[PDB]
Parts: C-alpha cells; sequence; structure tokens
C-alpha cells in the first residue's frame, strides 16, 4: 500500500540542524566548545553500546582511549593500566633507548580485565615513540627487540622529508610493525604521509594544554576542524585517526569520535593519576603532580621553547577514572542514538547525525550558572 | 579491523551533483527539461525493475501510468486497455451521467495480461471524474451504482470550499470510495485537501499541452517544482501524488516519479491512439485525431476559455505503446541504480540520488544536433 | 632590492576572470558553448606548441585526437589514417569477432608521417571496442591475437558490476593490455572503475550528436562539467580522460583539453570523411554519408532506442582535416599563453588560467551576426 | 607517460584552508590573534631560512626587525644594537635637532656581527624621524649633515597635504635620501603617498600598546587587515611596508610578514631592554622601565591626548632577545614550508599558503589551559 510504496515505509524525518559537512564548510575555525551534537532516537540501553575502535589498520582496541607519549604521563605502569582497562599507552622517548626498551619489556612481560588489550600471544599491547633523527633508528631496533607492537613518529610537524624517509625505512626493515605518523592538521600532510605508507595518523597542533606553538610560530589549527578534515581525507584510504590535544572532558572525547576520529589521546586528563610518572606534592593544601610539554625548556634540559611546565591536581587511579570515561561515552552514544562508535561515524558521514553551533552566550548557558555556590562531582 | 570499523565498511562516495532539496531550493522555477538525473551503480538487469505504484492510499497498480479524464482521451475502451496493461483510466464527465455510468459498467463487466489491474472480484479497475457542483452528486450516485473504484474531483483549482464540501459529503455517504483531490501546485492547497480527507492528490496547473491558463489568468506553477513540493508535503501523511500535465516522453515520466510522484497521468501522449475516442482523419497525408482541452470553447459548447483544440498524430495501439513506456522506465531506473520506483524515491529523499541543472546550450547538446537529416525511431 | 625581495620579482597579475574550480562550483550545468577561455601572454610562436598527449597510463600520442568506435566512423582505413596523422582509432564491434580481428590485423600490418603513432615494433597503434557480455571474452581473445594495443569497454553506463568483472578478467588474463573504462560522468563511477584497475576513462553521456538518451531515460550530464569533474578526480590517481561526445569544432576540443581531458574522441566531426566506412550519396545536390548511433534501431537490426540515424555532409580526407585541427589547437594554446597541453592543464589546476561565462546574447555576439549573407571557409 | 603529461608531474594538493585574499574578503575586521597559518611541507632545516628584508626601495636588511622612533625605545645605543644584530633603529625627534643629530653621529661613527647592517662605507645604518611642520626642515638638514641613511615622517595620519609637501621637498633637496611615509591603513592613503614619491610605507593606526586613538577619535583599523590591504596595493609599485604596532610575540611578527609586510617595527617588545633609554626602577619587587606614547600628555609636556604612559618589565639585552626572535621566525618559516620570507609572501600571493580563522574558544584552546599553575620560559 501507499504507506510503504511512497518511500519504502521509512517515516520522514523533519530537517533540523546541520550536518558535519555543512558545519565545517563555513570556514569559521571551530573547536570542541563551539558546537553541540543534537539528540536522536533511543531504542537501547547504554550498556549495550560497543566502543571497539581501530588504533591502526591492523590493531583494534576495545576502547578508544590512548595515553600520550610524555615523560609526565606514560611509563610502564601507565601503559599496563591503559592496556588492562581496554586502551593502550605509548612510552615516551625523553630517555635513553635502553630505559625505553626496558619499560616496553616490563609492559610485555606483565602477568578480572575482560577488556584487556592483548596481542596474539595474550601479552599486553604496548606502543612507543621515536624521533625522525639518525640516532632514533638504533632506538627503534631496541624497541623492536623488546616486542613493541606499534611505534609513533613524534613531531610537532610530521609533514617532513625526514619523517617520510623514516617511515619508508621502518616499512622496509620492519614490514610487520605498525607505524603512526604525525602530527598533521591538513589534508595535504595526510596525503603525503599516507602515500609514504603509514597505518594511522596523529592529528593535532597547537591545541595541547601545555602547548604555546600557536603564539610562538603562528602555526596550527583548531582541533575539531583539523580532526574532521584529516579524518574525512584518511577515510578514503582506510587510515584511522588519533585526535591528540585539547581534550578536557568526556564531551570532548565524544565530539572528537563523532567528527571522524577513531581514537583519542590525552595527556593532561590522565596527568596526576597514580600510575603517571613522578611523585605527588602539596601546594596550599592541594595535591598536585608535575605535567610539562616535551618542548618546554625543562623537558629538553638558541632554543625556541614550544611548551610550558606546571602542575595538575590529583585525579586518582586509572582503574577508576577510565571506567567513568567509558560510561560517559556510552551515555553520549545512547543520547545521539548510536549503538556503536562505528555507527556514530557512519551517521555523521551520511548526514543523519546533526550538529548546532554555540554562541558565547550559548556556552555560558550550557555551563553552570545562576548559583551562589556549588560543588561538581562527576562520579 | 579499520576497513570496517571506521565507517561500517561502506566505501565512501565522492560528493558530486545536487540533491533534489538543493536543486529546488534555488527558487528558479524549474520544469522537466531544466535538469537531469545523474547515473549511479548497476548490479541488476532492467527486467528485474519493479514498477508497482500506489494510485491512492488503498489502491495499488503494477504500473504508474494513468489516462487523463478527457473527452478525447479516456472512454471505456481506453480504460479497459490501460487496466489490462497495468495502469488505470478515468472516465471523463463531459457527457450525461447515464453515459458515464454505462461506460463504467462496460469497463467493470469486461471479460495473457499478467499485469492487469483488478479489484477483489477479479474485475478490471475503473476510475471516473466528477465536478464540485450540486448536480455532480447525482452523477456520483450512478457512478457508485456502476461499481467505480475511485473518483477524481476535476477542477483547475481544487483548493475551494466547494471541493472540500464535496470531499466530506463523499466520505460521509461513501466511506469505502477512494477520492482524489486536485488540481493543486502548492503545499497549502495540499494541506487543505489532506485535512479534508483525500486519499491522493492530482498535481498540475498550466503545464497541459492544451492549456493556456497561465497566459489568461497568470496563475500556475512549473510542473517539476510543483510535483516535488506537493509530493514532499504529502509524503508526511502517506498521501500519493499523480503528476498531471507536461509529459512528452518517457524521460519526463521518470523525472516526475523521481521527484516524489507516485503516478503519472498523460492526456496528449495517449491521444491519437486507437483506443482513444473519435475517428482518425487525414491532413496533408498525415493521419491525425482530435485532441482538445476540457476548458476549450468547443468542449463547453461571457465564457473565459482556458484551453485550445487541435490534432495529434497517430501513435498506434495502447497495447504496444504502453510496453515501450514500461521498458523505458525500467531502463531509466537501472541507469540511476534503483531496482524499484520506491527505491528511487527513497534515494531521492535520502540525498543519495543526485541531479544537475541544464543550461539552454546543455539542452541543445542533449538533443539531436549536427546532422544534415535524421529519422527518430523510438521502438 | 625591494623589486625582487617583496614577492620574488614576479610582477603582480590583476585578478580578472574565474578559475575552473570557481566556474564549475556554481552548479549551473554548463556545456562547451556556455563559457570562454580568457587570453594570456604570448612569448612564442604557434608552431612550437607541443600536443603530446597520454591516451592511457602507458600509451602516449603526439596528438590528442581519437576516432570513435562506430560502424559509420572507424574501420581499418580510419584507424590507419588516424595513427599516421598522430592520433589513434578504435575499431567498432558491431560485427563478427573475426571481421574486427581482421581489421585490427590490417591496421597492424600496414606498411612522410613524422607524427605517426607506432608501438615498440614500429607498427601502427590500433584500438578496439568490446562489450561487457560473456561472448565478448572470445572476441577479446581474437583481438589479443591480432595485436591490438588497447581495448575500450563500450557502454552507455560503465559503472556496472559486469564492466568491473570484465576489467578484472582482462587484467588477470592480459596484464599488459591497456583497458579503457566508461562511459562515466560522475566521480563515483570514476572511483569504482579506477579501483577496478582501468588505465583510462571515457567521459560522456547524453552529449552525442546522435544520442537521445537524455530525453528517453532522463539520465546524463552536461559534457563540460562532466569532463572537468571526472578529470579532477582521475588526476589524483594518474588516470587520463577521453572526452567523448559533443565536439563540433576546434574550440570544443581546446575547451575539453583545458578542463582536464587528456584526449578527445569525435564521431560526427570525422564522419563523412573519405576514410570513414560507407559510400557517398547525393541528396538535393549535397554529398552526404550515413552516420548513426550504435543504439539506433538500424544499428541493432521490446527495444528501447537510445540513438538516431542520419547523414553528414562530406568533409574530405582525414590527411587534410586533421592538420587543420592540429593548427587550430596550437593557435588556441598560443592565445591562452601555453606552450603545451600539459602546461594548459597545469595552469588551469593552479588557477592561472581564467574563464568567463557566456550569456545567450554573448553567444549570439560571438558568432557571425549583422550580415546579409556570408560564406564560412575554415581553411 | 600519463604520470607527467596530465598536469606536469606535480602531485595534486587537496584544497584545505583559505587564502589570504579569501580570508580578508569577508570584511570581518581581523587582527593577528583572529587567525592562524596552516602548516606546509618541510624539506630543509630551520637554520637555512633567509630573513633578508627590504626596508625601502634601495635599503636591504638581513633581518626584518626595526625599532620604533620613541623617546623610551630608540636612542643611539638602541640603534647601534639593532644595526649590529641585523636590523635598524629610528632616532626619535622629541628632542632638540642638535641632540638628534648628535645621536645619529654617534651611531654613524661607532667602531663578531656577521649580520651587521652597514652602508657602502662600512658604517652602521641609522634612521631618524621628523615631523611635517616648517621647523622640521631645519632638523632634517642637521640629520642630513650627520649622515642619516633614511628618514621617516612621523604622524598618526600621514595622508595629509603637509606630508606630501614635505615628501616633495625632501625629494627635491635630497634626491638620494630614502623617505618613509605614514602612518596609513587604507589603499587610498597609500596611493597618495606613493604618487608623492615615498620609498616605503609605515602601516598602523590604533594598534599601538600605548595608543588610545580608536576610543578618542573613532579612527583606525585592525592591524592585520590594514597590513594585508596596504601591502597588496604597494606591491603593485614595488613599495615595501613596515607593520607598526600590535606586536606582542614572534607569532605576530611572522603573521605580519606573511600578510605582505616587508619589515616589522616594535615599540613595546623592545621596551625595558638594557639599550632602551631611561633607568630601571623597582615596584613590588618587579624591575620595570618607563614606556609612553609620543602623544601622551607626559611626552608633549586644549591638548587631546592620543596615548598613555606606563611601565614595562625588564627583558634583558637586545643582543640576546633579537636572536631569539630570529630563531622563532626561522622556525615559523620552516613550519609553513618556506626557505625565505620572500618565498612566504610569494606563496601567500599565489594562494599556496593557507590560513584559518580562530573563534574565541579556538584562541582559548591555542593558549595555555587546564593547568593549576605553570611557568612560561620562551628561551
Ligand atoms: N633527520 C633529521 N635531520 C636534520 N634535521 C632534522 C631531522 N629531523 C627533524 N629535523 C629538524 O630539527 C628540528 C627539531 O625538532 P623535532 O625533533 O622534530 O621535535 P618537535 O618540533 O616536536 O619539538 C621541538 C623540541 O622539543 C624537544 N622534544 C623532545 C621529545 C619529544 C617532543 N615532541 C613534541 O614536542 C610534540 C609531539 C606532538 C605535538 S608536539 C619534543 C626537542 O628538543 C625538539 O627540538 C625541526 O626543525 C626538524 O625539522
Ligand atoms: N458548487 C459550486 N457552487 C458555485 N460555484 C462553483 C461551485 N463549484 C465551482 N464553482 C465555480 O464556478 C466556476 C467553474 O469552473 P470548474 O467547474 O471548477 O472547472 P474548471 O475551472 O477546471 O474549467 C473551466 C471550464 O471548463 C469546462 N470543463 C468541463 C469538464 C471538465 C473540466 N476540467 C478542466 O478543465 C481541468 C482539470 C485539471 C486541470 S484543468 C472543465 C467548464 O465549463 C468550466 O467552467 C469556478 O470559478 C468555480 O470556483
Ligand atoms: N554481462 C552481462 N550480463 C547481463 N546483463 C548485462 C551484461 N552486460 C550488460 N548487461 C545489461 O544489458 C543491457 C544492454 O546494454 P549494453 O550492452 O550495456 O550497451 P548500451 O547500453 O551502450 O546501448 C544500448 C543498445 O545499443 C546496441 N549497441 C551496440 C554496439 C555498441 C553500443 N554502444 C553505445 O551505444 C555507447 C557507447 C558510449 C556511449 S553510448 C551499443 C546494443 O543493442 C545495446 O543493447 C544493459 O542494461 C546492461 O546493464
Ligand atoms: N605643516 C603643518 N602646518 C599646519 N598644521 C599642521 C602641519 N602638519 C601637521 N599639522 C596638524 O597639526 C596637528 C598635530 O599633529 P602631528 O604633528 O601630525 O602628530 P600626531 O597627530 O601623530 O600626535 C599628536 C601629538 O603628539 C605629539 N607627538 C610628538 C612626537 C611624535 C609623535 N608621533 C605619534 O604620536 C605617532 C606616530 C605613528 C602613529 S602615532 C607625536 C605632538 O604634540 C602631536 O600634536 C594635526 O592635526 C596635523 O594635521
Ligand atoms: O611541549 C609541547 N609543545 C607543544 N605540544 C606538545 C608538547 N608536548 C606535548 N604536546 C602535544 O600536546 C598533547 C597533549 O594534549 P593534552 O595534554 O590532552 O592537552 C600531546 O599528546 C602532544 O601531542
Ligand atoms: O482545457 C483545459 N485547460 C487547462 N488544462 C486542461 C484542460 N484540459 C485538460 N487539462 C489538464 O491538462 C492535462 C493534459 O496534460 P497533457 O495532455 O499530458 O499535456 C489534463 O490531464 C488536465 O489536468
Ligand atoms: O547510439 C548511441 N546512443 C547514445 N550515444 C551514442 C550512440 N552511439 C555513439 N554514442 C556516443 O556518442 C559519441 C559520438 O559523439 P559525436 O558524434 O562527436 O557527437 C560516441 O563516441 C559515443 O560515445
Ligand atoms: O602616543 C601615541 N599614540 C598613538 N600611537 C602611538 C603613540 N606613540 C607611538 N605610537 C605608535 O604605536 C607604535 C608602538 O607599537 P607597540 O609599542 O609595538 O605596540 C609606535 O611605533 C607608533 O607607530
Ligand atoms: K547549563
Ligand atoms: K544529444
Ligand atoms: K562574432
Ligand atoms: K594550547
Amino acid at each position: 500500500m501507499a504507506d510503504y510504496l511512497i518511500s519504502g515505509g521509512t517515516s520522514y524525518v523533519p530537517d533540523d540542524g546541520l550536518t558535519a559537512q555543512q558545519l565545517f564548510n563555513c570556514g569559521d575555525g571551530l573547536t570542541y566548545n563551539d558546537f553541540l551534537i543534537l539528540p536522536g532516537y533511543i531504542d537501547f540501553t547504554a550498556d549495550q553500546v560497543d566502543l571497539t575502535s581501530a588504533l591502526t589498520k591492523k590493531i583494534t582496541l576495545k576502547t578508544p582511549l590512548v595515553s600520550s607519549p610524555m615523560d609526565t604521563v606514560t611509563e610502564a605502569g601507565m601503559a599496563i593500566a591503559m592496556a588492562l582497562t581496554g586502551g593502550i599507552g605509548f612510552i615516551h622517548h625523553n630517555c635513553t633507548p635502553e630505559f625505553q626498551a626496558n619499560e616496553v619489556r616490563k609492559v610485555k612481560k606483565y602477568e578480572d580485565y575482560p577488556l584487556a588489550s592483548k596481542d596474539a600471544k595474550k601479552q599486553l599491547l604496548c606502543g612507543a615513540a621515536i624521533g625522525t633523527h639518525e640516532d632514533d633508528k638504533y632506538r627503534l631496533d631496541l624497541l623492536a627487540q623488546a616486542g613493541v607492537d606499534v611505534v609513533v613518529l613524534d613531531s610537532s610537524q610530521g609533514n617532513s622529508i625526514f619523517q617520510i624517509n623514516m617511515i619508508k625505512y621502518i616499512k622496509d626493515k620492519y614490514p610487520n610493525l605498525q607505524v603512526i605518523g604525525g602530527n598533521v592538521v591538513t589534508a595535504a600532510q595526510a596525503k603525503n604521509l599516507i602515500d609514504a605508507g603509514v597505518d594511522a595518523l596523529r592529528v593535532g597542533m597547537g591545541s595541547g594544554s601545555i602547548c604555546i606553538t600557536q603564539e610562538v610560530l603562528a602555526c596550527g589549527r583548531p582541533q575539531a576542524t583539523a580532526v574532521y578534515k584529516v579524518s574525512e581525507y584518511a577515510r578514503r584510504f582506510g587510515v584511522p585517526v588519533i585526535a591528540d590535544g585539547g581534550i578536557q572532558n568526556v564531551g570532548h572525547i565524544a565530539k572528537a569520535l563523532a567528527l571522524g576520529a577513531s581514537t583519542v589521546m590525552m595527556g593532561s586528563l590522565l596527568a596526576a593519576t597514580t600510575e603517571a610518572p613522578g611523585e605527588y606534592f602539596f601546594s596550599d593544601g592541594i595535591r598536585l603532580k608535575k605535567y610539562r610539554g616535551m618542548g618546554s625548556l625543562d623537558a629538553m634540559d638558541i632554543k625556541v621553547a614550544q611548551g610550558v611546565s606546571g602542575a595538575v591536581q590529583d585525579k586518582g587511579s586509572i582503574h577508576k577514572f577510565v571506567p567513568y570515561l567509558i560510561a560517559g561515552i556510552q551515555h553520549s552514544c545512547q543520547d545521539i542514538g548510536a549503538k556503536s562508535l562505528t555507527q556514530v561515524r557512519a551517521m555523521m558521514y551520511s548526514g543523519e547525525l546533526k550538529f548546532e553551533k554555540r554562541t558565547s552566550s550559548a556556552q555560558v548557558e550550557g555551563g553552570v550558572h545562576s548559583l551562589h555556590s556549588y560543588e561538581k562531582r562527576l562520579f
């Protein structure tokens, strides 16, 4: 009958809101806080949401969470905790190659965690970072001998001849080793690195909490727009994206995933956790832990500093914080009417998922307001 | 793996062309010849295309073809042929009520045609037209006694209190009789008639081959835009649309169906057929049959004429012409990558189906050109 | 000094006109006659212009001219003449496989023409057309045994599972045989065929002089826009384009090449030439030769005709007509300030080359006007 | 082959971001902090970047850095240091003509610095400022007798008959003396001054750190837009531009140079340096030096004040600060993929260089955020 024959029985949907393509075609240079995702239809419970994510072409994780390769964020303990909770961690390289290899070995030889990320031998997955310099090759070798599963080329500007040469060298010498390229914020850089043969991209420049690259070199891009554009280009070749930098809350993670990113990497949000490197200290009755950019003078100690050093308040253990992030992501997916992150991205690329801009007054309204005092308890 | 997890395994589609919503949002006042449908992907043969169409809320036809209720187009013979070939015909009402009832009876009592349109009693479906005047009520009664399955309220401007009153009267006295309202070209008229309780809409004003309403009363609308807008509004309430007027070739039928119409009604294209009323004559060696608008002075014989009278060249029998139209529609559906008209409309409403405008030079290029002489043989 | 340091010594260029990207982003559905190329700077003579063109990934021609695979256009003689003059011809397949193979053999065994197109063995290059049906495979084999250098899959709508399967079969059985896919007018079809592994694309649908596909199936695209879009997509993967259909004069060839096409294929312009198949006849004192679409009822003799049959006036020998086209293309390149077609396309993609739209009055002004009578002698 | 013939072998570049022309055609009134430069491709080291810049038509500097002619910024010592480090300084004129001439003489008679800016006699380059009043002529004479190499006409609004008359007088009496006109923010003012015969333009009004002209007289322009527009007009006649005012960090210098400026002049950034005039003092444990606008009541002591007076924190010696600025500019050039500032401007005018807007949230993200405390050490 006509009820089905007119358009296939699918009840029409009133057109309200903007698609991601429309939102990011205005050239406004948007970030996470500049927009919201409109709600959809709910016919499932939050606990049924699947957060399985692809870190690289061949590596798949049960959660989209990744720890940044920073000397104040990720060491063997942080990597072990992230792998157990369903994510992965990248060991920093501001150390001797032997120390990094030893940390990787500690991660690999570690012995309920149903979501634990493991390799074919039931060993916890581990990542590591290397540079684009000649010495890094030796470092890579040691990391290869320690059983590292994936390596990320660490650089503020990854579209360089040095990085392409290193990618080709790695692929020739270690064909089975997954390689992540970055950082990039434009489609041209992504094209160059994908042609080089990378298995994933790391997207972000200037958005880091401890980053001052934008005001020093005038180079960067708003995080949300960069994520959207790079993910849209990379999806044409089946290359996943890691949104790196600018993450402050679960909402940012959900927005990054909805815009095309397959994984999200956080430095500050995981900083000051128990598993993070360093020891807690006290200042004015507040418990804090050090957190610094790898380009800050302290980290590298004419030198042009690209980062700052400071402190972050204690957040507890990873084993309690990560489940909260997982629950928040699941609830966001339920609110937008998606049973999986893959479905979220499919809806966004198909135009089903709708977005809306936020004015400054809209941002004020969205946050806490009109209260004499209040306390915020996330969980 | 990433090949499926990024967006669900559906290979991305480059964005090329305009959606129907984009095409008809420019306010250019487009007709059929002003645009083309872009080709898609073929993974089936043309003969598998299903042309099942909904004439009304409860009446379904195996073909989308309908014959206009005109004194030079549709009588008992034309209706019988159209029903046998898979369509339906509406008996004109420029005659006594008894004559129209007798024609309806002839259609109903008629005794391989696999696509034949039949009612629950295996009797050929038949339609009829009535006016919005007091006398028409009596006419309707006779048509009801003859077994008519559907009635169309014939008027150049159907958004009138008289038509709404007649619709309510029919629904009260004949609850099981399907009623078609029209003609309308705007969403407001469609809203009024749908609220009245019509089972289908007849869309078109000024586009008829024998119509001069636009130049006499300055009232009308381009056919393609009217079809799109009225169909888009009516789909919200499950009300099918009959695109009436302006059809000159199979391409026009395909375009009308793709823009939202569930059926297409033709007066001139079926004129001069063997089953059409009247007798053939000869002029300058050309075999012709009369064809006139119901608003022309001849048809109604101060009077304001809204149509003209003339002649149309012979086209043969319906039993050979209609199969050609069916084959052409199937081939168009295959070219645009749809296995059914329902799928065509679903794709158009979902944005998958793409369109492109045509400049005057584009129209010239599309037609036959750069030939000293030629002969056109459709089939 | 400042004369060079400000911007590198390159004198600034006033911004006047539109780039191709700007021109074809308006969604107006433009054809060749709807726009003009603005002149540039001349610092060379016309005879220095290089017309070297890439027919496929591995086949390069000294001229961009190709003869269509039509039963009234290209046979052994036409192919031989085109190869000698610097182009190439594709043997039609509306014949027995043995006849086509014999024509290919005649072309291959033919024994000053400095621009002659030859293979590694100094044998004239020859192309042939095949269908996407099961029988065509056998045909292909014979064409392979006759020494054909390139094969084009002939279809009005080339984005089909059948064509992809045939492409894969050819690449598996004949890895060294160049394959041309088509016809396509959108970037999605081009993506599918390029992923299948074609070596070149054939772009055009509805623009043929003897084509009525647009009015019968409502499917097609304006030629210029299709050429631009498909060429822009294909250039990303190094796949050349053959603009097919709608060519009436040298200006159209130049426009097609400037919009991204690597070669141009003409059916009507080369029709009625001495080397074309068939015999001349006389009508009202005019010497004409037959020319028909391969989809016309005559060519294939329910059948849905997609072409017409007619006659075209005599044009002389190919050996005199082709040099005129070469000279005209060279003069157009000189006028737009390019020493080669490669440079033309580089300028167009870089935005240096500028275009302007043409109104109908502009088209009238561009043509001959305000004369009581005149005679047009091209050369 | 096709790899090179299609477009010349240059791999296509995905279109991402806006050109400067597109960015500044929106009429949004942008400043430095409102946009970012997108990264490019790196195939060289930062130390190979050439910062050679044209101060005027005939004067070329090895660095684009200039010191403002202010009584709290530039005296003989500051000029000597700037010339030694590769820039130049302009002696202020809020003093007796004899004092200014003596300072110029001190600069000229000063006796490793490979980048030192020297004249044909191996004497350090020196600039000076004069007004548009009758007395200034005498001042000019003394400055001419002291060996000044370039003179800048100091005025908040340089498009005046007085300034044009002074320019003509200088050119008539001192044909070989380079003259800088300003200040201007629009293309009409630039046209007038260029027609007068200036050798360079000084661009800025309302952007100074100590300037309140915008709120007092309602006259001014955002700095970035003014720089872009004036530079674009001046480049047509080979006239360089000095971006004056609004510089707070290296990123601002890089942005100003990328938008068309040939040199950058800073008052506040060089204020409180050791070579700056005045003596350090202490306030609340902070070491500060005075810095005031030349239009402030203190500087000129009804009077309409156009500037304010205050203090700036100590920054150290010029010989250490300037190298940091040079290194930062080089790193920015490397990040955007340019080996020289000339190449940067050529890329920007050709559209190769891309830009992106910044929302307020984008600005917040770009800066330091999400830290309990931190310390910023530039170098
Ligand atoms: N084969 C090569 N031959 C010759 N020349 C080469 C070669 N390869 C690169 N160059 C050039 O030398 C410069 C150096 O810069 P890179 O080594 O590329 O690191 P970087 O730019 O990210 O940070 C800046 C400083 O931070 C310190 N640090 C330590 C550990 C980790 C990080 N990670 C990050 O900060 C970020 C990651 C993601 C977003 S930020 C930073 C270190 O001291 C750096 O110098 C460039 O010009 C380059 O082209
Ligand atoms: N209860 C009512 N009480 C009082 N006043 C009423 C009432 N009801 C309507 N009026 C008003 O009287 C006028 C008459 O006009 P209608 O009867 O509505 O027919 P119409 O406007 O289509 O054509 C015009 C003339 O053609 C002749 N004719 C004969 C047979 C069929 C057609 N079909 C068509 O032509 C078309 C169909 C689709 C596109 S064209 C035409 C006839 O002689 C007409 O007068 C209007 O003002 C109206 O409001
Ligand atoms: N393996 C397969 N198994 C099953 N079903 C298949 C398979 N493969 C395709 N089908 C389907 O059967 C139909 C047939 O159509 P095709 O063979 O694709 O040719 P076509 O559509 O271009 O022209 C139309 C008619 O012209 C005649 N003719 C003869 C020689 C050359 C041409 N060249 C052209 O005209 C043009 C070239 C460029 C622009 S026009 C035409 C012939 O009689 C045709 O039937 C389609 O539905 C298709 O999907
Ligand atoms: N031949 C002439 N005959 C007759 N009338 C003339 C003639 N020439 C100009 N007038 C008119 O008299 C007024 C005076 O104004 P100017 O002398 O043009 O200086 P100014 O407007 O920049 O600053 C304002 C006050 O600051 C004090 N001061 C001292 C030293 C340096 C500066 N430099 C700056 O501040 C800036 C530079 C770049 C951006 S700001 C300022 C001084 O006391 C000023 O009066 C105008 O109306 C004018 O048309
Ligand atoms: O020193 C630095 N300068 C600039 N960016 C940095 C530096 N150190 C780390 N980053 C980047 O900023 C990210 C930290 O993001 P966040 O802490 O979540 O805001 C890291 O994962 C790196 O991509
Ligand atoms: O006399 C008339 N004046 C105006 N419209 C008419 C008249 N007669 C019929 N029509 C309409 O025009 C249609 C004919 O369309 P066509 O003959 O396919 O061009 C009919 O089905 C009516 O909707
Ligand atoms: O019968 C047909 N129907 C539709 N298109 C055709 C037919 N025959 C040839 N063509 C196409 O039209 C082209 C002829 O272009 P033209 O003769 O230069 O205008 C051929 O090369 C085919 O691509
Ligand atoms: O008193 C003033 N009122 C307005 N502008 C001034 C005044 N003094 C200096 N300026 C301008 O402001 C610039 C200082 O820029 P900044 O200190 O880098 O922010 C100088 O080079 C002059 O162009
Ligand atoms: K709120
Ligand atoms: K045509
Ligand atoms: K003309
Ligand atoms: K930041």
